[PDB]
């Protein structure tokens, strides 16, 4: 086989320790696009990220960052982030891309281009409501599972259904990336980054940093409620997108990502640690450890103790204290 | 959208821990159906079990329990039990109760009223024979799920068989409630409760409490490991019940706590840490650890392997020894 | 029952504490058929394992340990094993194999037939070349897998291609061979018997024992990073005969064995201990805890994860270095 | 959908009357793949046909036609066939072929090139032997089968087994050519074509031409059922080639042809007619009719139908007789 | 057996040429479902047909017609139909309708409510433009195909994503009705009713009547051609639907229809006797021959030969040429 | 490969004109013992006709003949029958009998005992009421439904079911039986054999001959459908019979032989033709001929349509008018 597909999943496996392996279990067509897609995508988050490159100059190289995809001899040299490597040696990746069926081309090349448009849009402008909050998450979060589930569709692996409904795939995408968001506060804010809803830190202080200050860790974990408490708002539609799967792999590729979120917030939810180092996903309840993410009832299940994880320990004295059990009684009711 | 159908599956998650999920997880109508079964079941639970109330009132309470399921107005504050607040509340949980469709409706009152019945019987006796264990632990759990097997047929996403073989049913509720009632010898020794059958720790020693004395520790686990015997005879009918199914999410809510119990009776046999507390459950085999209990096949050598457990620690000096040889023979050939 | 047939399951737990729980799940006739293949087997290897019995007394016993499947009366008395007893009452279970139904027993003894001739090959000679493993493997192990593939399909739980397809069924076999005579170095030495290809490790020291002396401990795990290398070989035909399975009782018969072979390879590599007694299986991240080995597309993610743990650890300066990453590259990719 | 490859089709409907339907109809991948395989044989077949190309710009066209592939400009203006149309505008049916994933390209142009070598080297020598009967066939008829199998498997939709055995694959083919020769003995020498093996007809008459001569009738019918003997030869491999099938859009591809051929063989054999002009398609017994080619029981039994309504109409008169008798014989307890 | 239902199926038979067979091929409760839908729908359209009816007496009749099937005593004496049997004795209908599981009688009762509203609306309104003839087509056919869906996930042959996908089965009875319209314009001309969109014939004719004259036969066929054209964009959503299907017969009931609409579509396109009275169906061939319509690759390969048929018969002299080359592309590469 | 196998198969061709396809099409071992089954019957068959055996010796030779299967060196040279060939040559077919599985020469030698019987007791008697006419049938067909659906029992390609309600099996053999007899009413007179049951045709003339003579025809003809209307009360059993059936090559062999009697009744159905020669199959229609009798819907809409075929048909007058019209309305309700 191609030595150049051997040195994509070789990138695959370096910038993806957690889901490479779920990928590359795929079935058929499906393997190779989410692969190549993956790392595309992997190449223009590092342009985006990449502090070393003015917002003059990146602006361009993020617009016109889908045609790359079809400049055999394009390539970024001048990046000084971890995942450099896939910008350097992007000649390799692209001709991947080209291999793929053109049905697979179009939709993934159509993604880059809206992604593109975005992140450039957001470069010299912060988070502020919870409204710019979800079109920022839309951008970097939210097309990708739109674009997956149009490649499940045209794959025929899936219902035409999947791709169709960009609103619930959309919502699968948020899901993540707030939670990742939400988590990573603190590395963020080493980094020099921010990403939570001014609208929303505003209120409990002046600087998002200040959740960084002992004397407001209170006023953080307030704040990190509110935000968790917005996330759990996504989950009726990720139920939704996951009963409508039915391939086997696509299932195991979409709801394990889905779970190991909702432990996430379980996790961070009325946590100080957020605020001080790295938050360990507390593990095992009983029934959850009894099953897997593989068959949806018990994905379900799973996503209903985490649920409960929350409820139980909602402080009455919180702020948002009444909309969290609000939700999460919505989704139990489902 | 019903405030009070939000209520009852608040009720559901603070009052269940061991089915609370796997309850939200069942397809269609089982989902309400057997959530409000469960909250009158736990509601009939917490009346027999609270020791303020006097039996000349506890007597008609569980003989007339089933038809205040559908009196409008019915409840209880006099409950002092933690989860007093389902009978305080009744009419809301009654109120669901009636809107579902007649034929659970039938179910659920014929096995309130049964139940009621047994329990009545019992509030001024302990368990004498081996008979009367059976006897007790079908009022108690046999009819559960007997009730619940009704259900899935009645919903008809399962085979009419189900509901119609209440012996096989009968034994799914037996296998939890004496492994349950074997596992918290000491809790509800001290608690002034007793159900191990007199005809059988008598044979030991003059009191059933003597087992928490140190110097009846050996005659304690002879008893203990009897006991377990006799639990391990309801395997064959639990795999025949579980063999039965054809629904995934009725598949996980009857397996998972088959399962858990089978690895407690493992945990449990031939030692002495039940008489000085609660027995950790050692985990599983490299077998085990390699597949959950959602398909049957897995489900099969889950309960076979947890069956050597038991098997590998037969000691010849155990005055059952022989018989439990002989079930496990029994349960390894069929 | 039949008292003879729980027997056989008495012997198959006796002599088999980690499979007997998958194979007692397999569906219908295929139980039966393989628990009595498996004794037949170990009673076939016991044999061949007896130093007690001299070469020109063994080498009869191999050849015509076929034909005895059909003498209700032979038994071996002189064998000193610690599972002589399927020896010692082979009766019992030659009259069970000749119970079966006629076309598990041509497959039966066939096998034993080809593979009695192969053992007997081998009592005077040590493994030469690395086709000689590969041959050796084939007489103990790959004939099993290929003799269990044809009673999945004279079964007809499993489509007749599975058992067709000998060449990926013997690989089946091969890998799991390889990777317990790699781990069982020291417990082989410690006992007279050398497994391990001569041409493979006369390149690295005089003599196989060698490897045991701490001084050559550099020496042994280049070695043994080497066999390991050129057992992984064998993946790609395992992942492919694993994803023509459609019976879920055989999948889980089947998958299991091979997930921890995988496993203990992933131990085994580049570590030390392996010449110096037993070696810890650790376990891998929450895709693994997420997913178990019951559905391919998570049996794939399995083994893929085990890959990368392998790859993550392999030292530059290691002579297989190279090898090592294009074999696990090819199983990432294809 | 590309413009080209739209083109595509619409050339593959003008070239292929019968068969651009179920091509179409084929799933996922294998519909281009086999679109695009079709249309590249349509062009090598309209190059080695076009008399009007001298032999030696001929041979290298032919043996380099494979390379053309990767050559986006190539084509070829000086066809006056009436398929020119692919050669002329070639580039979009190549164009296509490169979109293909690279493991379907290996296969096309491995046959392609190979394919290439056997027409140059029977563009001048008619057919002498028996031997060179299949030699010839294997060329522009086997290889097409050996093909379209490795594509099938390379697509996971059949067996890995469909590809790897090649001589089952040949036989498809080799039958369906025979066939079609035999049946075209007239129109091929009104056309200058001579097909049939000489030292086969040889033994008939002096010159391939004599059997359009009435008085050589007899002996004409005597050479056409030896070959018909010889066809029926292929039978059995094109049994458990198609038995082996489980994808039923590739199943309705092959089966279709083998069963028309075989219906052919019966409407041409001991019949005058086939020295006189074309023979009809003949139905059969109100079976088939009752029957489709769309399982392979169905198939199995339709072919039995032909057979036995060849094996009738043979009369004791032909030196044949014996040897027809012999081969139907074969077929039928095989 | 009830004698009621027995009445409904020889009533079923009566108003059901060719498809009362089909009907009681279904399935388990289907059968009687579908049975009992196709009465209903036949008496409704029995009434809008009807022109000795008081058009503001009909819009009553129409807009209740959903309500009367709960009205036991309800019949309509005064239609002067030729199925004017299953009005005077829709009370032996209904009664049967109240019989179907109550799951089903909501989905029939439902579409026959908006199926009423929608052909009231179109009684003094004729079709004008082609969104208006989709409109009618939606009420009279397209609601009929959604209703099905519906039925058969409520059945549960069929997955829950066949109800939800209710453009696709929207499409499926749009193919139908415009074939149907389209082919019945004779009977429809000499009956007074006028279906064809007016923005269509009147481009070419000032009297939609004026195509039965002869004199314009020429423009006649241009404008059946043009909406021919707009039918065959329904066939990618028909395949696209009956992909989906699973069960088998579920499957022969909505493909045949199909089948037969596109065998119409092809008989019928550039034919003048289209106004000269109803074509007949005059055959495909061999590849045909060799499938039936109860698998989707067969149906494929069949709706393949058709849209060939079509295609052939273009007229480089249609104006709507261009459009018809485009539409039958478009189902050949996609 | 046995010379003898070959030779049974060819004498299966030479006596089976109707059931050699589709036995020869039957998986692994239902194909030998179905076509040494039915060359058992053929010679049994062969005696019980041949006229030139005198009654007195008739007797042992049918009584004796399960027996002479285990004789080597039976055979009957003094036949004069057409079949002769098969007991001039019985110990060729009694040999490859014998080499059959036991459980199949069990089933094979009942029948053919408890066959040997009733055909001994009809040699006297001819068939007088409509109950011994279901008697005879159940000897000479029923019981041969009876064998062959314990064959498929047996052989475990089909459920234990099938050959456990020999009811339904034996309607499969009345009603292919009666059919027969139906149609062979001409050729049997002039054999001079009479099967029509005397209490039926007495009714309409003095002398079962009578029907062959012209003047009679009207009377033929209405007794005719007298019978015919009979033996459609076995359609329902013949429906639930290939309905339970799971192996495609076992359904195939009971459908299709169903269909082909179903079709020749509603051929026969008020046909004076029966009468003056052989009736000629009308069988497909537009509807059916998109479908082959291979899938159980496909059979229920074939046998429905034939049903109508025949009920469109029947005369007003006719005398059994009534029960014809409800036996073909049950065939529709059930
Ligand atoms: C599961 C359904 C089973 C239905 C079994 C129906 C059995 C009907 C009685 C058949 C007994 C075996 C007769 C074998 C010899 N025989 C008797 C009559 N025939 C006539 C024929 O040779 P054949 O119909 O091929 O079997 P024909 O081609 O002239 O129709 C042949």
């Amino acid at each position: 086989l191609s030595s150049s597909l051997k040195t994509c999943y070789k990138y695959l496996n370096q910038t993806s320790r957690s889901f490479a392996a779920v990928i590359q279990a795929l079935d058929g067509e499906m393997r190779n696009a989410v692969c190549i897609f993956y790392l595309v995508l992997r190449a223009l988050d590092t342009l985006e990220d990449d502090m070393t490159i003015s917002v003059e100059k990146k602006v361009p190289l993020l617009h016109n960052f889908h045609s790359f995809l079809y400049q055999p001899d394009w390539r970024f040299m001048e990046s000084k982030e971890k995942d450099r490597q896939v910008l350097e040696d992007f000649p390799t990746i692209s001709l991947e891309f080209r291999n793929l069926a053109e049905k697979y081309q179009t939709v993934i090349a159509d993604i880059c281009r809206r992604m593109g448009i975005g992140m450039a849009e957001f470069l010299d402008k912060h988070v502020t409501s919870e409204q710019e909050w979800d079109k920022y998450c839309h951008y970097v979060a939210g097309l990708v599972g739109i674009g997956l589930s149009r490649l499940f569709s045209a794959s025929e692996f899936e219902d035409p259904l999947v791709g169709e409904d960009t609103e619930r795939a959309n919502s699968m995408g948020l899901f993540l990336q707030k939670t990742n968001i939400i988590r990573d506060y603190l590395e963020d804010q080493q980094g020099g980054r921010e990403f939570w809803p001014q609208e929303v830190w505003s209120r409990y202080v002046k600087k998002l940093g200040d959740f960084a200050l002992p004397e407001n860790i209170d006023l953080a974990v307030q704040c990190l409620n509110e935000l968790i408490t917005n996330a759990l708002h996504h989950i009726p539609d990720v139920i939704t997108y996951l009963s409508r799967l039915r391939n086997q792999s696509v299932f195991n590729f979409c709801a394990i990502p889905q779970v190991m979120a909702i432990a996430t917030l379980a996790a961070c939810y009325n946590n100080q640690q957020v605020f001080k180092g790295a938050v360990l996903i507390r593990l095992g309840q009983a029934v959850t450890l009894m099953m897997d993410a593989t068959n949806m009832p018990a994905v379900k299940a799973i996503i209903y103790q985490y649920m409960e994880e929350i409820y139980h320990r909602i402080p009455d004295s919180n702020p948002s204290s009444s909309k969290t059990r609000q939700i999460i009684s919505t989704i139990r009711t489902q």
